[PDB]
């Protein structure tokens, strides 16, 4: 199936009253605007958006009756880093900034893949942090 | 003065009852051990720390009965970047850390030199900031 075209959005996955055969990209996918990938359930998507579009998480391509092809990232081993205050989660950026370190903050959690050289790092700042499997649903902006 | 260790630190300047004779340094010059200038009123310092020491913005070098000499660092240009959020905080310190550039991170508020070229990217993330005149109070810690 070529999409050419996004048509639709998932803004709330428990709303949804269709199965969902997601489209799993990595992180990087995101913002693409080109990419070829079979669906969870064997489905050939090859997207070539058009317009100024770019992928993002929730996107739905395809709607049936009963089924929905949506994208969302995989899920991955990472680190999730909890800083306390507005002062834990500046300078823990910070350090994480200055590794050049991909990342996603959202709110007041800090999301970056699992790397056990980051360990000696998070702790010399003290913040609170653990492993655990998340996806990435924001694009990486390299500014 | 040769003076080879801190004879007290001001917590409080506004409980301070004698004069201070104002000892400005860099910025770089904190967590120093050495250093040699004249103080506001022309007062000779040649500071060469024994034991583990290092010169904080504050520390008290010498004391006579009207008169305190004590260390700060100077006041100078900078802009005063204040986030709104956790959010806010965490993605503008990563740029900040990401261009490698000096910053202290004190409470909710991100101090740097004044460098226009900051502008563009302060604004790109959306923060709120100010161009003031500040003094870094706390060493940048190169990890
Ligand atoms: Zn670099």
């Amino acid at each position: 199936m070529v999409i050419t075209k996004i048509v639709g959005h998932i803004d709330d996955l428990s709303h949804q009253i269709k199965k969902v055969d997601w489209l799993e990209v990595e992180w990087e996918d995101l913002n693409k605007r080109i990419l070829r990938k079979e669906t969870e359930n064997g489905t050939d998507i090859a997207i070539k958006l058009e317009n100024s579009g770019t992928l993002r998480y929730g996107d739905v391509l395809y709607e049936s009756d009963d089924t929905l092809i949506a994208i969302r990232t995989k899920l991955e081993k990472v680190y999730v880093i909890k800083p306390q205050t507005m002062q834990e989660m500046g300078k823990m950026a910070f350090e994480i900034g200055n590794r050049h370190t991909m990342c996603i903050i959202e709110d007041d959690e800090i999301l970056v893949r699992y790397d056990k050289t980051l360990e000696k790092l998070i702790d010399e700042v003290g913040v609170s942090y653990e492993q655990s499997e998340r996806r990435f649903k924001e694009p990486f902006k390299y500014r």
